C-alpha cells in the first residue's frame, strides 16, 4: 500500500505507535493545520482561567481588514466582538483565520508573542525543526505588513507530519473537549451558520463511519492537506495526509486518500485483548513489607488491548510486569502497584512519536496490614 500523497503519518492516538508513514519528517507547508497549535495554547488558557469560554475578544483593524478582501477562509465579523467559544468554533469548523488571530491577541496581547508562544510549546513537545511565522497558517503575502519581525514576505508555516502527529496527539489526550467542536459538521457563529471543510463527518460528501476531527489545510506551497481522527474497530487513529495528489475529478482526494489510509490500517492491525479487567497477567504480584507480604494481587481494573498486526508469527512479549519496588503498607486495595509494559518489536518508521513505550497501571486487589 502506498498513498497518494506526498507526506503522512498516521499513529494509534493512545500509545502514539506509528502505523503508517511516507516521508513524515521533512518538515513542509502545513497551511491551516496551524490552527491546532494555536487551539492548545486557547484550551491551556481556559485551563489557567486567564479566559472563558464566554469571554468577549475584540477583533482589531488586521483581523477585521483581513476579512473584507483577502480570500483567505473567513466569514463575516462585521460586529468586531466575539465569545471565545464563538471564534473555537469558528476557527477549528471554518478555518477562519480572523477567529484564530482574535483569540491570540487576545491571550498574548500580538500574535508576534502568540507566536513565541507556539515556538516554545513545540520545543517543550520535542519538536526541533519547526518554523512558525503566523497563527494561521496563511502565507506571509496574504498578511501583507502584518508579518513576524524578521520573517520574509512568502515564508509559511512548516511542519513534518512526523510533528503535526505529536501536536494532533497532545491536543486530543490533553483536551479531549476539542472533539465536540472538530465534530460538527456545522455550527451557529453569532446568528448565521458556519459549515465544516471536515467532509468525513456526518451528512457530508466523504462520510466516514467514526471520524470526528480534526483539521483541513491547503496552500499552493502544502497542498490538499488534512489531519484527521477517528475510532475504527475499537481504535482511535490520528492521521495526518499533508499533500494530496491532487486529482481532477475528485474535489476530495485528501479524504479519499485518507479513507483509503484507514482501509489499510484496519486490515494491518487490529486491538487484542491481553488482560481482563479483575485479572491478573502472570500470577502477578507487587512485594509489601508490612503484613501480608506475599502478594497483592496486582490487577487490570479495566480491560487491557493491543495493537497487534494480523498473521504475525507467535505473538507478543508485553508481558511484563515490573513492580515499584517493594512498598510499605498500608496499601488500599485499588492503589496503583505495578506496570504492565509492551515490549513492541514491530516498530514502523521510528517506531512511535514518544520516546514512551505503552505500559498500563496494575492495581492492587486487596488491602493489606
Amino acid at each position: 500500500f502506498t498513498i497518494a500523497a506526498k507526506h503522512a503519518i498516521a499513529v494509534e492516538a493512545n500509545t502514539g505507535k506509528i502505523l503508517y508513514e511516507k516521508d513524515a519528517t521533512q518538515p513542509v507547508e502545513i497551511a491551516s493545520i496551524t490552527k491546532l497549535i494555536t487551539v492548545y495554547l486557547v484550551y491551556e488558557a481556559l485551563e489557567n482561567g486567564s479566559i472563558t469560554l464566554s469571554t468577549p475578544v475584540d477583533i482589531s483593524d488586521y483581523p477585521y481588514q483581513l476579512t473584507t478582501n483577502s480570500e483567505a477562509s473567513n466569514i463575516p465579523m462585521e460586529a468586531r466582538n466575539y465569545t471565545v467559544e464563538e471564534l473555537l468554533e469558528a476557527t477549528l469548523v471554518s478555518s477562519a483565520n480572523s477567529a484564530a488571530i482574535a483569540l491570540a491577541e487576545k491571550i498574548a496581547g500580538s500574535e508576534k508573542d502568540f507566536v513565541d508562544m507556539m515556538r516554545a510549546k513545540l520545543l517543550e513537545w520535542g519538536i526541533q525543526d519547526a518554523t512558525v511565522v503566523n497563527t494561521t497558517g496563511l502565507n506571509n503575502e496574504t498578511l501583507g505588513d502584518n508579518i513576524y519581525p524578521g520573517s520574509k514576505k512568502d515564508e509559511e508555516n512548516k511542519l513534518s507530519a512526523y510533528d503535526v502527529a505529536i501536536v494532533a496527539r497532545n491536543l486530543i489526550k490533553k483536551y479531549p473537549q476539542v472533539l465536540e467542536i472538530t465534530k460538527k459538521p456545522s455550527s451557529t457563529f453569532a446568528g448565521m451558520t458556519i459549515t465544516s471543510t471536515n467532509y468525513m463527518l456526518e451528512g457530508m460528501p466523504a462520510y466516514r463511519g467514526g471520524f470526528d476531527g480534526l483539521k483541513t489545510g491547503t496552500t499552493d506551497k502544502a497542498g490538499e492537506s488534512f489531519v484527521g481522527t477517528t475510532v475504527e474497530k475499537g481504535m482511535r487513529v490520528i492521521t495526518v495526509v499533508l499533500n494530496a495528489d491532487h486529482q481532477d475529478n475528485n474535489p476530495y482526494a485528501r479524504f479519499t486518500a485518507t479513507s483509503s489510509l484507514m482501509d489499510y490500517i484496519s486490515s494491518t492491525f487490529t486491538l487484542r485483548k491481553i488482560v481482563q479487567q479483575g485479572d491478573a497477567y502472570q500470577d502477578s504480584k507487587a512485594p509489601v513489607q508490612d503484613g501480608k507480604e506475599d502478594t497483592v494481587i496486582a490487577v487490570a481494573p479495566e480491560d487491557i488491548y493491543l495493537i497487534e498486526r494480523v498473521g504475525n508469527q507467535s505473538s507478543q512479549s508485553v508481558q511484563f510486569t515490573p513492580d515499584s519496588k517493594a512498598i510499605p503498607a498500608p496499601l488500599e486495595a485499588g492503589t496503583v502497584v505495578g506496570h504492565l509494559t509492551y515490549e513492541d518489536k514491530d516498530l514502523i518508521g521510528q517506531g512511535y512519536i514518544t520516546t514512551e513505550r505503552p505500559s498500563f497501571e496494575m492495581v492492587a486487589d486487596k488491602k493489606i496490614e
